[PDB]
């Protein structure tokens, strides 16, 4: 099997392990890339020397292609742009910001550029400015979310643009992967499930929170401030929502002191009470710690089996 | 081809036209059932005589199975429950409320019961009290919504229960329908796209709102009150939002403003085409809906479009083991 994504990126599986701040370090990304998917380092708000450490690590683990996810509103964005070009990174994905500032520079260096998009208008603009592909990420995803769901966003984006679309948000098995393809995506991006990979350095407490999570255990915080974040319910989200209910009755320092280094606390130190346990709605389905390779194969061969089984049921229609 | 749903309901297509208040009358439901899908009358908050008129209409149009969607918190719920038994309706779907009260009564009558569920826990409980199937409706759906999306809800519900699951929310072409099947659904339920059916009596202004909508043109109203409703943005949604913000700043706000804005809002839009002051309920998939077609053409696009997509993807994936 081939897709425009497998062919453009020269990878065996049409599966990205999503760039994730703190979680997506060299070890995790390396494991995914070695296994045949696209590992992606989460640049987040890390300065150059930190991101370089992860790139050094991945290059020591595998020679296969990998991505770096750049957060464009990072105070260190200019350094991270330098770094990926300096290091010969094959693929860049970008969060919310303005990739147009960097597009020609990336392309003059030979980098493939794949912005994350929350809307049809944004996907069309990304295509217009020369993006090689886009990731359509549903609001069910972990982390900073838009408003459209994977079902409706992926379908509408795939219809609107000619460049390949990668479905992200809510995918944690072969069935979910296959659905993504049915909507018109040519690859899938998986986040939540990769956090519990054996090669993931997410604290055991963070992984445990995902493993034990029910379907209904995520919530959206900070929606009223225009910075909606999806995470597993805990003391932080409760205290945050309590303070939001308060604020809607009327001071924003209480929120940024509540949120300051929240993700790091959880991922690195396993403070899953006071930290931010970002994860998607599909956390409910994620129930086993497995190797990155095992996850990739389950996603890929699970998709294949489901598609073949369903094709059999639908033959002659 | 057949699924457990086509077998249970004795219909040709594993496709429901979802019950919709005001929009899903006998004409639309009749047209869908006649063409081989499951038409479903929207009971809404209507009294017995109004719902009966719709049942009488379908029966005059087709002998084929149809459903009635019952809103369990309606002041006339007991009468609508009477009505569906009295008229020998084959299927009942249930939106709002817990149908446990009525489950044995429906089954003694021989009715197939299919509750709409927003969670794994509720799906499992519907299963154990005897539901014949469940509809897993994603938050992208038009109307009163839960929090889980179609991608995540359908998948988790299908893995959790043995009874068949129907995917609803965000489906408006063969690709969306095929996706629902991949997630483990054995039928799909479609709302938004059936609103623009030629046989739909939604006012031309209402249809035009859906047809011109973009992907980002829906919004959720009344979340601060805990009463989430998805609709196309308009003066009503702007008014409700501004009023909501203002109310929460007051010690003792007059909540009559909200019941005056919302009362009969859907009916105003659907029957009379007040798409500025009325409620234009519609799903996020409204942006994809671009064509007025017959119920049959919509059914066939969904069904044969799904078959085509599955066959195309099978050709891409064949031999992968
Ligand atoms: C812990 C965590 C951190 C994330 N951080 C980022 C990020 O820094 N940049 C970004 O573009 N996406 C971020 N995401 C989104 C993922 O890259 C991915 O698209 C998403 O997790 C897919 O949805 P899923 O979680 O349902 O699989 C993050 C997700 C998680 C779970
Ligand atoms: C105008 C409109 C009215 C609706 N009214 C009801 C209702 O009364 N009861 C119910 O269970 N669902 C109601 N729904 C939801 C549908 O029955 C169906 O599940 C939903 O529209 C499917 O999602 P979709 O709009 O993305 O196709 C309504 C939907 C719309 C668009
Ligand atoms: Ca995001
Ligand atoms: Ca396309
Ligand atoms: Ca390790
Ligand atoms: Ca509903
Ligand atoms: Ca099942
Ligand atoms: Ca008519």
């Amino acid at each position: 099997m081939k897709t425009r994504i497998t062919e453009l990126l020269k990878i065996d599986y049409p599966i990205f392990q999503g760039g994730m701040a703190w979680v997506a370090d060299g070890d995790l990304a390396g494991a995914v890339s070695k296994a045949g998917g696209l590992g992606i380092i989460g640049g987040g708000n890390a300065p150059k020397e930190v991101v370089k450490a992860n790139i050094d690590k991945i290059k020591s683990l595998t020679d296969k292609p990998f991505g770096v996810n750049i957060m464009l509103l990072s105070p260190f964005v200019e350094d991270i742009v330098d770094l990926v070009i300096e290091e010969g990174v094959k693929v860049v994905t970008t969060g919310a910001g303005n990739p147009s500032k960097y597009m020609e520079r990336f392309h003059e260096a030979g980098i493939i550029v794949i912005p994350v998009v929350p809307s049809v208008a944004l996907a069309k603009r990304m295509e217009k400015i020369g993006a090689d592909a886009v990731i359509a990420e549903g609001m069910e995803a972990g982390g900073h979310i838009g408003k459209l769901t994977t079902m409706t966003l992926v379908r509408q984006v795939a219809t609107a643009i000619s460049i390949p679309v990668i479905a992200a948000g809510g995918i944690a098995d072969g069935e979910g992967a296959a659905a993504g393809f049915m909507l018109g995506a040519e690859a899938v991006q998986v986040g939540t499930r990769f956090v519990v990979a054996k090669e993931s350095n997410a604290h055991p407490n963070y992984k445990e929170k995902i493993l034990k999570a029910r379907d209904i255990d995520t919530t959206i915080s900070a929606q009223h401030f225009g910075h909606a974040v999806r995470a597993i319910k805990n003391q932080l989200t409760r205290d945050f929502e309590l303070a939001e209910k308060d604020a809607f009755k009327q001071d924003l320092e209480i929120f940024e002191q509540m949120g300051a280094g929240a993700l790091a606390k959880a991922v690195v130190h396993g403070d899953v009470d006071g930290g931010s346990v970002m994860a998607g709605q599909i956390a409910g389905l994620v129930s086993k710690e497995e190797t990155a390779e095992e996850i990739l194969k389950d996603l890929y061969y699970g998709a294949a089996k489901k598609i073949q089984e369903e094709a059999s049921r639908w033959t002659g229609v």
